[PDB]
C-alpha cells in the first residue's frame, strides 16, 4: 500500500481532493495523502523541516525556481490559473453598496473588516498585497494601500523609478480591528461566514467553490491575465524572512516531484493524471493550462 504524499496550495484543496478519488480508482494500490497548507509553507516543510512529499504544488509556479531548484526540485510543469476577487456575504457591512467601482473606498471605511492570508506562508496572501499596491496605479490614486495596509501593519513599502517594493516582515504585526489574518486563504471562509469579518480576498476558483458572493477587480490588477504581465511586473514583494523577493505577475500554478520523493514513478503519473485531466480544474472554478 504506497502512499503518495501530497503537499499543496490551500487553494488546491478541492480539485485535488478529486483526482486523490479518481487518481486512486486508477492506481488501487496508492494511498494518496493530501497535507493543505499556504505554499510558502508547503516549500518549507521540504528545504527546511525535511520532510518528504512525492509532489509540491504551488499556487504560484515561482517558488519552485525561487527556493527549491536546484537542491529539492529539478524541474516543475504550470498547470493551472487563478485571479484574485473581493469575496463577502449578505452579512458583510455595506454589501448592497458595495461595487466594482468604489470598492476599495468601501474597504476604507473605519467599521470594515477586511481580510487576507499571511504573506509569508501563502502566495493568496501575497498577492493580495500586489493587487492593493497595483490598484493604486490603475486608479491613479496614491492612497489605497497605505490606508487599507500600510496605516494598519509593519509591511512597509520602497518607491523607485515608477516601480514598487513591497517589504514584508518576518513577524507580521497588524491591527486586528482592521485586518483579520490567519495562515493560509482557506483558513478564512469560516470566518467569513460568521461575519468575523467583512471582505475577503481571495481566488475566484475558491470563491465559487464555496458559493461565495464577489466584487470583480479590474484585470489590470487582479493578476488573472498574461497579457497585463506587464503592467503586473511594476510591482514586487520581498519576504524579508528568508530574502527572496517575488515579483507580482499572471497567477500559475505550479507543480513537482522532490528530489527526494519517496516514490517517483507514482509521482509522475500523478503529475501526468492532473495534465490529462483539465475538467477537474475547470469544473471546479480554475482555468487549466
Amino acid at each position: 500500500k504506497i502512499v503518495l504524499k501530497i503537499f499543496h496550495a490551500g487553494s488546491l484543496s478541492v480539485p485535488f481532493e478529486e483526482y486523490e478519488k479518481m487518481f486512486e480508482k486508477e492506481h488501487p494500490n496508492v494511498d494518496v495523502e493530501r497535507e493543505p497548507a499556504g505554499s510558502v509553507a508547503c516549500v518549507r516543510k521540504i528545504i527546511d523541516l525535511g520532510k518528504k512529499a512525492d509532489i509540491l504544488a504551488s499556487a504560484d509556479y515561482s517558488l519552485i525556481p525561487q527556493m527549491m531548484m536546484p537542491k529539492y526540485a529539478d524541474w516543475y510543469v504550470m498547470f493551472a490559473r487563478n485571479e484574485i476577487v473581493l469575496a463577502y456575504t449578505d452579512k458583510s457591512k455595506y454589501k448592497d453598496e458595495i461595487n466594482s467601482t468604489n470598492w476599495y473606498k468601501i474597504l476604507q471605511r473605519p467599521d470594515v473588516k477586511i481580510g487576507f492570508s499571511n504573506p509569508n506562508d501563502d502566495p493568496c496572501g501575497y498577492r493580495t498585497q500586489m493587487v492593493l499596491q497595483l490598484a493604486e496605479l490603475y486608479y491613479k490614486d496614491p492612497t489605497i494601500y497605505d490606508n487599507l495596509v500600510l496605516k494598519h501593519s509593519n509591511i512597509k513599502v520602497e518607491e523607485n523609478n515608477g516601480t514598487y517594493l513591497i517589504l514584508v516582515p518576518k513577524e507580521l504585526d497588524v491591527d486586528t480591528n482592521k485586518l483579520f489574518v490567519r495562515s493560509k486563504e482557506t483558513d478564512l471562509l469560516a470566518p467569513l461566514e460568521a461575519g468575523a469579518f467583512d471582505y475577503l480576498f481571495i481566488y475566484k476558483s475558491v470563491a465559487n467553490q464555496h458559493h461565495l458572493k464577489y466584487i470583480e477587480l479590474p484585470k489590470e490588477i487582479n493578476l488573472g491575465y498574461y497579457e497585463y504581465a506587464d503592467t503586473y511586473k511594476k510591482v514586487a514583494l520581498k519576504i524579508i524572512a528568508k530574502n527572496k523577493t517575488i515579483n507580482a505577475k499572471p497567477i500559475v500554478y505550479g507543480m513537482t516531484v522532490p528530489t527526494n520523493a519517496p516514490h517517483k514513478k507514482e509521482a509522475i503519473e500523478f503529475v501526468k493524471f492532473v495534465l490529462g485531466h483539465p475538467e477537474v480544474l475547470e469544473n471546479n472554478g480554475q482555468p487549466a493550462i
